């Protein structure tokens, strides 16, 4: 068995920082994990690899001729805790569908046998400002079984969570893609945890963890590390360990019930 | 003559608040303006119309049969200062290209003669987290002659500015789409103005205005108004008037010079 999780959310909300720190905590626990970057920014694996970023499947396929000239062992790279890392890439801005590289990457990984029985988790880090093209592919094509949405008390972040939830509903008749929870990545506003708990309740899910805003994140990332590796004693390291434990133990996976714009505004009004 | 401007930027950065307040200041000055919403959130005209949002061209076309059954005078709605407003709409999440409604809307407006000689400005409010499909159409198809990018000291906002700039470069051999400037929408961090001035200089443009963070914006928008209408005496109203004056007077329109990720990180490091 292997659990396939996808982290969605609006741009800049904290998907890649949260995913890489969660995954480092899983590896610290002894789990075997692969991260698949599905955001054109292509920096979803840099903190595991200690790297600038990672060269993408689209880039490597072009340098090699075709994607068939690539071998899995030349594309997947291991970093902290043995976590295996790959980046999809995407076309340059203004040409082609920004999500086209996700389709190529996921099909390549499936065909080349990357989903070996010994992996415990796969995490996809997916752009969520639009739910279409290759960014909808993990949902449409049944790859992202458990979706976790990173969000905050920001209206745009909550709207994005509702939009992703609508995409999950639209494919509910095929496959098994479900909403696993919301992750609140704090803006250091109070009642913010209560706000995201309320939103999760209205959608029919739960807020799995509240991640505090902590400057140790920046100090770690300047050095191309997760907090888990940079300062294993940090309070924020323990926050990521708690998030990872709760993902492991989570049993609530639902077809969410998206809300109206009036419900979303009323939530912000109240809190 | 009529100037065609497009406001791009990452989600939640302030495009719609900045555009509607800028446009209200233009109308207060006596200009005739149309706003074309090109973001699926479809709330780009609500502060001019005093409305919840606006029903979209895609929605109205479906209720009416075809887009040809729609008349311009039934779709365009006037609000504060006579500003004319239209929303593109888009398909539901998980179906079709999130930008498909922009193509339908802009072609409809062109064919129906919405670009009447007496308009002074058209502003497109465009999602900028991906530059593809209908969101690239204003650049690819020469509709958005002057692009202004709303951004902030946030790394993701600056990355989005660089991505949009790359899209402008890619179509530089056809049409006349150019970068007009950056608009800094403050996160209330200091040296932030100097940071965005530096980024503009590296791209070859200018930072046209620094918009402060001011709670009067929220108090206005709770009442579905621009600050210009809600409190014409407010300091923030004068900030939007200054931005509008500088857009009117702006003569610098360039093919930008996108920067590397190393240059972008060095900028953040320094400031
Ligand atoms: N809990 C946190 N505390 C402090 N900084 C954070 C936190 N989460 C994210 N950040 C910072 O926010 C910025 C954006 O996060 P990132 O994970 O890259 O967003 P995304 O992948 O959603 O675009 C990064 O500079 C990151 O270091
Ligand atoms: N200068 C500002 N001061 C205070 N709040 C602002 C300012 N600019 C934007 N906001 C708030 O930020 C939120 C997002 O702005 P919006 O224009 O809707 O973003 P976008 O259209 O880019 O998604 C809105 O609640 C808006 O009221
Ligand atoms: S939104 Fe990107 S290509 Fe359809
Ligand atoms: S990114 Fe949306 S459909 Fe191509
Ligand atoms: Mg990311
Ligand atoms: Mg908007």
């Amino acid at each position: 068995a292997m659990r396939q999780c996808a982290i969605y959310g609006k741009g800049g909300i904290g998907k890649s920082t949260t995913t890489q720190n969660l995954v480092a905590a899983l590896a610290e626990m002894g789990k075997k994990v692969m991260i698949v970057g599905c955001d054109p920014k292509a920096d979803s694996t840099r903190l595991i690899l200690h790297s600038k970023a990672q060269n993408t499947i689209m880039e490597m396929a072009a340098e090699a001729g075709t994607v068939e000239d690539l071998e899995l062992e030349d594309v997947l790279k291991a970093g902290y805790g043995g976590v295996k890392c790959v980046e999809s890439g995407g076309p340059e801005p203004g040409v082609g569908c920004a999500g086209r590289g996700v389709i190529t990457a996921i099909n390549f990984l499936e065909e080349e046998g990357a989903y070996e029985d010994d992996l415990d988790f796969v995490f996809y880090d997916v752009l969520g400002d639009v739910v279409c093209g290759g960014f909808a592919m993990p949902i449409r094509e049944n790859k992202a079984q458990e979706i976790y949405i990173v969000c905050s008390g920001e209206m745009m972040a909550m709207y994005a969570a509702n939009n992703i939830s609508k995409g999950i509903v639209k494919y509910a008749n095929s496959g098994s893609v479900r909403l696993g929870g919301l992750i609140c990545n704090s803006r250091n506003t109070d009642r913010e945890d209560e706000l995201i708990i309320a939103l999760a309740n209205k959608l029919g899910t739960q807020m799995i963890h509240f991640v505090p805003r902590d400057n140790v994140v920046q100090r770690a990332e300047i050095r191309r590390m997760t907090v888990i590796e940079y300062d294993p004693k940090a309070k924020q390291a323990d926050e990521y360990r708690a998030l990872a434990r709760k993902v492991v133990d989570n049993k609530l996976l639902v077809i969410p019930n998206p809300i109206t714009m009036d419900e979303l505004e009323e939530l912000l009004m109240e809190f």
